[PDB]
C-alpha cells in the first residue's frame, strides 16, 4: 500500500467543510501534544501571507506537522515529500499572476500520485481525461503545454515551496477561510484554521492520527526546517520514483503513448471526516451483496407478511448500529413499518426514517418549518404540538409526543387528496408508548392490524382483523433480541446475536445462514466480515484509518476500494486491476458526470429549475430535454436530431405522443392514473380494464379481441382467458414449504403442470403435463448444483466462492471448466471436448483477445465500447481476416465490412432501416451493390420492401400490424384470414389454392387442409391435408398425411425424438445422455460421445480440426474435405475433387457459392435470404424467395431467366414463373405448386433432413427446384450439407459440422441441431426454438412459475433518489406492460447484430448459458 493515500474528488460535490474541520482538529491536537500550545496562542506570531486556497493550506500544514514529527524513510519519505511539495506549491503567493496556475496544478499532482503511487499503477486514459477536464475547468489551456511549462518551472516552484515551508515552520519552532479563491490572500495562516474549527460541522472531529507522544515540538520543527530544503530540492529529480518530477515524466510518457459543464475541477485531502450517514443509494457501489460501505452498519430487511389489497408489506429492518431501538417492541435494533420517530438528544431532535437513516434536526423545528438537504422532504410543526412530515407525495405523517415532547411517535398518516389515512393506537404504560393497533382506513380496504405482546411487551403475534391465524409470530431471547420470525406462510427465519444485540447470523426461510462479524461489541462498531455458512462470498471490510475509504476483499482476497463522501455517496471505486469508476456530483448531489471502469463517460446537465435538460452519451451523442411551464417533459431530442413530442393531461399523465415522423399516439387514463385507452396513429383503439386492486382484468386490442384475467379477492391470478375463450387456471400451495406459491396450472385441455418450490422460491420439482418430473438441487449457499431431468440424467454445477461458475458437468460427465485470473475475470474456458479458449483484456477491461487452439481473435473498440473491428489471425499459417464496424450516434450499426462485402445501413428518424446497401466484392466477379428499400406504416410495420433488382414486396396490414395480404409488384400473391388470436386460419394463394388451418385447445396446429378454391377438371390441382395428434406433453405423436400416410413418432422422457414410423421409412434414433446421436447399431461404437464430436455414424467417418470444425467426412466412395476460415466458416469444400468456394458477409450471411465456372450469388434481407442468382456459360437465372410474415417459412419463389441486375459499385425484369410452397407444421417445405395449382415438386426427406427422394415434374426447370429445407436451411448439392446461416448442418448425423458460435448460450451440446425436429427449428444455427408451440396458449402464461407482481402500495415512505446512478434514457417511460401499450424514444426496427459475438467473458446463467456471445 502507498505510504500516502489521497481522496481526490470533484470540487463541485463538496458543500460541507467536515474534512477541513478534521484536518484543523488534527493540527490542533498535534500542536497541543507536541508544543503544548493551542492555536489561539500561536495565532499572534503567525503573520504569513499565502493564497486563499483552504485545501492547500490545510494539506500543507498537516504535511508539515507529519514531516516534523512523523519522520519517514525510503519510498514513503519520497511520497510524503512529494505530497508536501504539491500542497505547498498551491499555497505560496509570490508570483500572484501564477496563483491560479499553481492552484490548478496541485490537484493535478494529487491525481497523478493517486494513479501512480499504487503498485502496478499507471496513468490511464481516464486519468488523462480527468486531468484535462480539471485543467480546462479553470484556465482553459492545454494539458501537454501546462505539464511541460510546469516541468520547466518545477525548480522555481520547489524553491518557493521550500521558502513557504520554512516560513510556516518558523512559527511553532520557537517557544512562545472557506473560500478557494486564487485572487485572495490569507493574512495569517493559523487564523483560517481557528475560524474553521469554530463552525458547528455536525461531524465527529476526533483526530484519526495519534501524535508521536514525545513532545519534540521545537526540536522536531528545527530538524524539519533543516531537512526541508534537501527533501524538496531532490523533488525535481526525475530519476527518483514517486516524486513530482517523476509524476510529470510518467504523465507525459502516458500521454505520448496513448495519443497514437466548464470542465470538472478536482480537489484532494489526506485526512477526511467519518461518513455522517449511509447514502440513500442501495446499489453494489454503496453496500455489500448487507454491510453498508460508508458506515459499516449491518442491515437486513425481512418481510413477514403482505397485505395485497392495500399493497402493504410488513418490513422488519435490522440495523446493527441502531442502539436507539434497543428496546424496540419487535426486537432490539429492529424497526417495523411506522416505527420511525423523533427523539430528543443533546444536539436537538433526531429523526429516524423508515429506511433507518438518521437525520439530526434543530430544536427550533417545533416552532418553524425545516427542510433537509439532498433529500427534498420538509418537516413543519403544528400549533397542537404535532409535526407534519412531507416525504414527497400526497402523504403527510403526523407525530405526537406522549412524554414532555421527548419522543415523538407516529400517531397517524394523512393522504390529503385521496382522504386515505392510517391511525396508530398506542398503549401508554409508565409514560412509555407501545403501539397497539394499526387502522388501515383506506379506500382499497379497511384492515385492523392488532398486536399480541408477551410479558416483556414484545410483539409475539400480529393479527389481521378477526382472523384466528396470525400473520406473523415472533420469539425473543432473555436479552430482548428477535431470534425467530414466522411469516404468514409459516416459514421461519432465525437470528443469532452476541451478548450486545449485534446480529452475528441469520437464516433465510430455507435455513441458509449468513454470518457477520464486527470490529467491536460497541453499538457504533462497523461490520468487518461476512460470509455464507459454507464460506462462499466471504467478504472482509477494512476501513481506511484516515480517509472515507473502505477496502472490500472478496472470497479470494481480491480488493475493491470504495471512496464515499461525507453523506455516504460512493463517488469513486477502484478495482484490483487499477481501473477506476468516478461519479461527479453538483452541490445538490446530482450526478453530473460518470466515467466508468471501461472509460465510458456520461454527462448530465441540469437547468436552474433542477430539470435534466441534456445527456451526453459515451459516444458523444447528445440527448436534449425540454419542459413546459408545468415541469412536464414535452420534447425529447435524440442524438440523431430526431424530436419526440409529448403532451399531458391535468393529472401529469402523457396523453399525446408525437414521434419524429409525425405519427400521433393518444392515451386515456382513469381516476387511478392507470392507462385505460390508447389510440394509435392509425386510429386503432385498445381498451384496458382494471379491478379495484388496480390489476388489469381485461385487454381489448384494436381489432376488438378481448382477453381477460381473473384474480381472487386477495389479488392472486386465478385464471386468464384468451380471445378465443380458452382458460388457463392457476392454483397455489395451501401448505408446506411453498405455501402461497404457484403450485399447479390447468391448461384449457385439462392437463395439469405441478411445481414445488422451497420457502425462498427456488424451483425444486417440476411435473409436466405428462407427469414427468424434473428435479433441481441447490448447494448450501443456494446456487443450483444439479438438474435431474425425466431421463434421470443430471447436469451438475460447481461454483467458486464468489458464486461464479467453476465447472459444468453435462449428462455424459464431461466437464466444462471456467478459469478466472487473480482479478476474478474469466481468462480460461475448457469445453467438453477439451478445447481451451484463453481470454485477455485491454487496459479498459474489455475483452481484448480470444486465443483458441488455431485462431487468435482480437477486438478493437470505440471509446463508447462498441466493437470497432475484429481480426482473426491463424496462429500457425498467419493468415488474417478482419471486420470493421461503424455506428451512428444512437449506437446502431451503420456500416459493417469484411474482405468480400460492405454493408451500409440507413435509417429514418425513428431508427427504422429504410435503405441497406450490400456491396459485393466477390473474387473474380466485378464489384456490384445490391440496394434494399423499406417502407413502414404509421405503426412501424414493414409494408413495402424493394429488392435490389426492383421487385417490390407489399404487406397489407390490419389493426396493429397483422398481415392479411402479401403483394408482389402490386399483385396479390396470398391473402390471409385470421381468428380471434390473429392466427392464420385460412389463406388464398394466387394459384387458386386455399389452405385452412385448425388449432386445438392449447393452440397447436391440429390440422391443415389445402384444396382448390374452384375445382377444375381440366388439370389435377393440388389437394392435401395433414392431421396432427399430440401426446400429453404436446409432442407430435402422429400425423395423418394425405400424401405420406400416417406418420408415427415416439419420444424419450425429455422430449427427444427417438423413433419415426411411416410407410416410406422407419427410423430409430439412439441418443447419448448429452444429446449426441450414437451408432448404437455398431457394437464397437462408444455408448457416449464424451467430447460431443462423434467420429463415426452409420457409415460416415468424421475428422475435426482443433476447434471442433469437421475438416473431412469419409464414407463409401465419397471424400468431402472442408476448409474453414478463421471465423469457423466454410470457405472451401472439396467433394471427390470438385472444389466449391464460399464467401460470407460480416453477419455470416453467405454471399456466393462458386464451383468452377458456375457462380451462385445470394442476397439477404435481414435474416432471410431473399434471392439467389445463378451465373454460368449456359444458364443464367435469378430466383426470389418470399416468406410468410415474420418467419423463416417460405411462401413462394419467383424468378426470371437472367442473372440479377445490380448496381455497379462506384427497367425491372418481369418475373416469369411463380411457384408456391406448401410446408408442414414446422415450416419445412413438402411440396410446391405452379401458378395453376398443380404439384410440380415433392420431397421425401428423412427425419433429420437428409433427402430420400425428390419428385419434380420439370427436372431442369430451376424455378421449380427447391433447396430450402428445415427453416433457415439451404441444401447444398455440392456437399449434401444444409447451410444454416451461421453453421452448416449435417443431416446424416443430425448435427452441425462446427461448434455453436455463441457457445453454451445456444445449449449444453454446442453441436446438436434440435432435440425434436417435428416442432423445433433453429433457423439461424445459433439457438433452437420450439416453433410448434410459438402460437400456443401454454406459451402465454402470465405466471409461468414465479412471474407474479404485487406492489400496489410502495407509498408510505419514499425519498426520491437520482443521486445514486446515471439515468438511462432508453424508452423514458414505457408506460403499461402486459398486452403492450406504451412507447417513446429509442426503438430500432430491423435490428442488426454487429458480429453476433460482442462479448463472451460471462458465466453463471443458472439455466443453461455460459457466455455473453450474442
Amino acid at each position: 500500500q502507498p505510504a500516502v493515500e489521497l481522496a481526490v474528488f470533484n470540487l463541485n460535490s463538496v458543500t460541507d467543510v467536515a474534512d477541513l474541520q478534521m484536518i484543523a482538529s488534527q493540527v490542533q491536537l498535534y500542536l497541543q501534544v507536541c508544543g503544548n500550545t493551542t492555536l489561539e496562542q500561536i495565532k499572534s506570531k503567525a503573520n504569513i501571507t499565502t493564497v486563499a486556497n483552504i485545501f492547500a493550506l490545510t494539506g500543507s500544514v498537516l504535511d508539515l506537522m507529519l514531516y516534523a514529527t512523523d519522520k519517514k524513510t525510503g519510498d514513503a519519505a519520497v511520497q510524503r515529500g512529494a505530497l508536501l511539495a504539491a500542497n505547498l506549491i498551491g499555497l505560496f503567493s509570490e508570483p500572484n499572476n501564477e496563483a491560479h496556475a499553481r492552484m490548478a496544478l496541485r490537484p493535478m499532482f494529487g491525481l497523478m500520485a493517486e494513479c501512480l503511487y499504487r503498485e502496478n499503477g499507471k496513468i490511464k486514459e481516464t486519468d488523462i481525461k480527468r486531468l484535462g477536464l480539471h485543467l480546462n475547468a479553470m484556465i482553459a489551456g492545454d494539458l501537454e503545454n501546462f505539464l511541460k511549462e510546469t516541468q520547466a518551472k518545477l525548480s522555481s516552484l520547489l524553491i518557493s515551496a521550500t521558502t513557504l515551508g520554512v516560513t510556516i515552520l518558523q512559527s511553532m519552532a520557537t517557544p512562545a477561510a472557506e473560500k478557494r479563491d486564487p485572487k485572495l490572500k490569507f493574512t495569517n495562516w493559523a487564523v483560517p484554521l481557528i475560524d474553521l474549527l469554530g463552525k458547528p460541522s455536525q461531524a465527529n472531529l476526533t483526530p484519526k492520527i495519534q501524535p508521536n507522544i514525545t513532545s519534540r515540538l521545537q526540536q522536531e520543527a528545527t530538524q524539519a526546517i533543516a531537512a526541508l530544503s534537501q527533501t524538496l530540492q531532490q523533488q525535481a529529480n526525475a530519476g527518483q520514483k514517486y516524486t513530482l518530477a517523476w509524476l510529470l515524466q510518467e504523465t507525459l510518457k502516458a500521454i505520448q503513448a496513448l495519443e497514437n459543464t466548464k470542465g470538472d475541477t478536482l480537489e484532494f485531502v489526506s485526512l477526511q471526516a467519518d461518513a455522517l450517514n449511509a447514502p440513500p443509494c442501495e446499489g453494489a457501489d454503496s453496500q455489500s451483496g448487507s454491510i453498508s460501505y460508508s458506515i459499516g452498519a449491518e442491515r437486513v430487511q425481512h418481510a413477514d407478511f403482505y397485505l395485497p389489497k392495500i399493497g402493504f408489506s410488513f418490513i422488519r429492518q435490522y440495523n446493527s448500529q441502531m442502539d436507539e431501538f434497543d428496546q424496540s417492541m419487535v426486537g432490539a435494533r429492529w424497526m417495523m413499518p411506522f416505527s420511525n420517530m423523533i427523539q430528543q438528544n443533546a444536539q436537538g431532535y433526531l429523526f429516524i426514517d423508515s429506511k433507518g437513516r438518521k437525520h439530526q434536526l434543530p430544536v427550533s423545528i417545533i416552532f418553524e418549518t425545516y427542510e433537509v438537504p439532498y433529500e427534498g422532504w420538509i418537516i413543519k410543526p403544528l400549533k397542537n404540538g404535532e409535526l407534519i412530515l412531507d416525504f414527497g407525495g400526497e402523504w403527510r405523517s403526523h407525530f405526537q409526543s406522549f412524554d414532555g415532547g421527548k419522543n415523538y411517535y407516529l400517531v397517524k398518516k394523512m393522504n390529503e387528496t385521496s382522504q386515505e389515512e392510517i391511525l396508530l393506537e398506542y398503549l401508554l404504560l409508565d409514560h412509555i408508548a407501545y403501539l397497539k393497533v394499526i387502522n388501515f382506513k383506506l379506500k382499497q380496504a379497511e384492515y385492523e392490524l392488532k398486536f399480541a405482546f408477551n410479558e416483556q411487551v414484545k410483539i409475539i403475534a400480529v393479527f389481521l382483523d378477526d382472523k384466528a391465524e396470525p400473520l406473523a409470530r415472533y420469539e425473543y431471547d432473555t436479552q430482548g433480541n428477535l431470534i425467530k420470525a414466522i411469516d404468514q406462510n409459516g416459514h421461519t427465519r432465525t437470528y443469532e446475536y452476541n451478548q450486545f444485540h449485534q446480529l452475528t447470523r441469520y437464516t433465510d426461510r430455507t435455513g441458509r445462514g449468513q454470518n457477520i462479524r464486527y470490529e467491536s461489541t460497541e453499538a457504533k462498531a462497523k461490520a468487518i466480515e461476512e460470509w455464507a455458512d459454507d464460506g462462499s462470498f466471504h467478504t472482509k471490510l477494512k476501513w481506511h484509518p484516515r480517509l472515507r475509504q473502505v477496502a472490500v476483499y472478496d472470497a479470494y482476497d481480491v480488493p475493491t476500494y470504495y471512496y464515499f463522501d461525507l453523506d455516504g455517496f460512493t463517488y469513486r471505486t477502484r478495482l484490483a486491476d487499477g481501473r477506476e469508476s468516478w461519479y461527479s456530483r453538483d452541490g445538490k448531489k446530482r450526478i453530473t458526470r460518470q466515467i466508468d471502469f471501461d472509460g465510458r463517460e456520461t454527462q448530465q446537465e441540469y437547468n436552474d429549475q433542477d430539470q435534466l435538460v441534456k445527456i451526453v452519451q459515451p459516444n458523444g451523442g447528445i440527448i436534449r430535454f425540454a419542459y413546459n411551464k408545468q415541469g412536464n417533459l414535452v420534447e425529447i431530442k435524440d442524438p440523431e436530431g430526431s424530436i419526440w413530442k409529448r403532451e399531458y393531461d391535468e393529472n401529469r399523465n402523457v396523453s399525446k405522443e408525437i414521434n419524429p415522423l409525425g405519427h400521433i399516439t393518444q392515451y386515456k387514463y382513469n381516476n387511478d392514473n392507470q392507462l385505460v385507452e390508447v389510440i394509435d396513429a392509425k386510429g386503432g383503439v385498445k381498451k384496458i380494464q382494471y379491478n379495484e386492486l388496480g390489476q388489469m382484468i381485461s385487454y381489448t386490442d384494436c381489432s376488438g379481441k378481448s382477453s381477460t384475467w381473473e384474480y381472487d379477492e386477495d389479488g392472486a391470478l386465478t385464471a386468464e382467458q384468451t380471445a378465443n375463450n380458452k382458460v388457463v387456471q392457476y392454483f397455489y400451495s395451501t401448505k408446506g414449504r411453498d405455501k402461497g406459491q404457484l403450485q399447479s396450472i390447468i391448461y384449457p385441455d385439462g392437463l395439469k403442470e405441478y411445481f414445488e418450490h422451497d420457502e425462498e422460491g427456488r424451483l425444486l420439482k417440476h411435473t409436466d403435463t405428462k407427469g414427468l418430473v424434473t428435479e433441481y438441487k441447490y448447494n448450501q449457499v443456494g446456487l443450483l448444483e444439479q438438474r435431474i431431468d425425466a431421463n434421470r440424467h443430471s447436469v451438475a454445477y460447481q461454483w467458486d466462492k464468489q458464486g461464479r461458475i467453476q465447472k459444468l458437468i453435462n449428462q455424459n460427465q464431461a466437464e466444462y471448466l471456467f478459469g478466472y485470473n487473480p482479478y476474478g475475470y474469466l481468462i480460461r474456458e475448457q469445453a467438453f471436448d477439451g478445447e481451451e479458449k484463453h481470454y485477455s483484456y485491454n487496459e479498459n477491461g474489455r475483452l481484448f483477445q480470444i486465443r483458441r487452439p488455431n485462431i487468435l481473435t482480437q477486438f478493437d473498440y470505440y471509446a463508447d465500447g462498441q466493437i470497432a473491428s475484429k481480426s482473426f489471425t491463424h496462429l500457425h499459417t498467419g493468415q488474417k481476416q478482419t471486420e470493421q464496424f461503424d455506428y451512428n450516434l444512437n449506437s446502431q450499426l451503420s456500416r459493417a465490412s469484411n474482405e468480400v462485402s460492405q454493408i451500409d445501413l440507413y435509417r429514418n428518424a425513428l431508427g427504422q432501416l429504410v435503405r441497406e446497401h450490400q456491396h459485393y466484392k466477390i473474387p473474380e466477379l466485378k464489384p456490384l451493390t445490391a440496394v434494399l428499400h423499406y417502407e413502414y406504416d404509421e405503426l412501424g410495420n414493414l409494408i413495402k420492401t424493394i429488392r435490389p433488382d426492383g421487385h417490390t414486396l407489399n404487406h397489407l396490414v390490419y389493426g396493429s400490424g397483422h398481415i392479411y395480404a402479401i403483394g408482389l409488384n402490386n399483385q396479390e400473391v396470398v391473402s390471409f384470414q385470421r381468428d380471434d388470436l390473429h392466427r392464420e386460419t385460412t389463406r388464398l394463394l394466387a394459384n387458386g389454392l386455399m389452405q385452412t388451418k385448425q388449432y386445438n385447445d392449447v393452440g397447436l396446429l391440429s390440422s391443415q387442409f389445402i384444396q382448390p378454391e374452384q375445382e377444375t377438371q381440366d388439370y389435377l390441382q393440388y389437394q392435401a391435408h395433414r392431421k396432427y395428434h399430440y401426446d400429453k406433453n404436446y409432442l407430435l405423436s402422429q400425423v395423418e398425411d394425405s400424401r405420406l400416410g400416417k406418420l408415427n413418432y415416439q419420444y424419450d422422457p425429455i422430449g427427444r425424438l427417438i423413433a419415426a414410423q411411416s410407410l416410406h421409412k422407419t427410423e430409430s434414433f439412439n441418443f447419448d445422455p448429452a444429446g449426441n446421436l450414437i451408432d448404437s447399431e455398431s457394437v464397437l461404437s462408444p455408448a457416449q460421445i464424451k467430447n460431443n464430436l462423434i467420429k463415426s455414424y452409420k457409415g460416415k467417418h468424421y475428422q475435426y480440426d482443433v476447434q471442433g470444425n469437421v475438416t473431412e467426412i469419409i464414407q463409401a466412395g465419397k471424400n468431402l474435405k472442408l476448409t474453414w476460415d478463421n471465423q469457423n466458416r466454410l470457405i472451401r469444400s472439396d467433394n471427390n475433387g470438385l472444389v466449391t468456394e464460399y464467401g460470407y458477409d460480416v453477419f455470416g450471411r453467405r454471399l456466393y457459392k462458386k464451383t468452377a465456372k458456375e457462380l451462385t450469388l445470394f442476397g439477404w434481407d435481414g435474416d432471410l435470404m431473399i434471392w439467389e442468382s445463378f451465373k454460368s456459360a449456359q444458364t443464367n437465372y435469378t430466383k426470389h424467395y418470399i416468406y410468410e410474415p415474420d418467419s423463416f417459412v417460405p411462401l413462394l419463389q419467383a424468378g426470371y431467366k437472367d442473372f440479377i441486375q445490380l448496381i455497379e459499385t462506384p427497367e425491372r425484369t418481369a418475373l416469369e414463373q411463380f411457384t408456391f410452397y406448401h410446408c408442414d407444421q414446422v415450416g419445412t417445405p413438402q411440396t410446391m405448386t405452379n401458378i395453376r395449382g398443380e404439384c410440380v415438386w415433392e420431397i421425401l426427406q428423412d427425419t433429420w433432413g437428409a433427402v430420400s427422394q425428390i419428385k419434380a415434374l420439370n427436372q431442369d426447370n430451376p424455378f421449380e427446384q427447391n433447396n430450402l429445407r428445415f427453416q433457415g436451411q439451404y441444401y447444398d448439392r455440392e456437399t449434401e450439407l444444409h447451410y444454416n446461416r451461421y453453421r452448416y448442418y449435417e443431416p446424416h448425423s443430425a448435427r452441425y459440422v462446427s461448434k455453436n458460435p455463441i457457445g453454451l448460450e445456444g445449449g449444453m451440446n454446442t453441436s446438436s441441431y434440435v432435440s425434436d425436429p417435428n416442432q423445433w427449428i433453429n433457423p439461424k444455427g445459433l439457438n433452437s426454438f420450439n416453433y410448434g408451440e410459438m402460437f400456443g396458449i401454454p406459451a402465454s402464461a402470465q405466471s409461468g412459475l414465479a412471474y407474479q407482481g404485487q406492489r400496489n402500495y410502495e407509498c408510505y415512505a419514499e425519498t426520491g433518489e437520482l443521486c445514486k446512478i446515471k439515468v438511462p434514457p432508453l424508452f423514458d417511460y414505457v408506460a403499461c406492460s402486459g398486452g403492450g401499450l406504451g412507447i417513446g424514444v429509442g426503438f430500432v426496427k430491423n435490428q442488426w447484430t454487429g458480429e453476433y459475438y460482442i462479448s463472451g467473458s460471462k458465466d453463471s446463467l443458472l439455466i443453461p448459458v455460459a457466455k455473453s456471445v450474442a
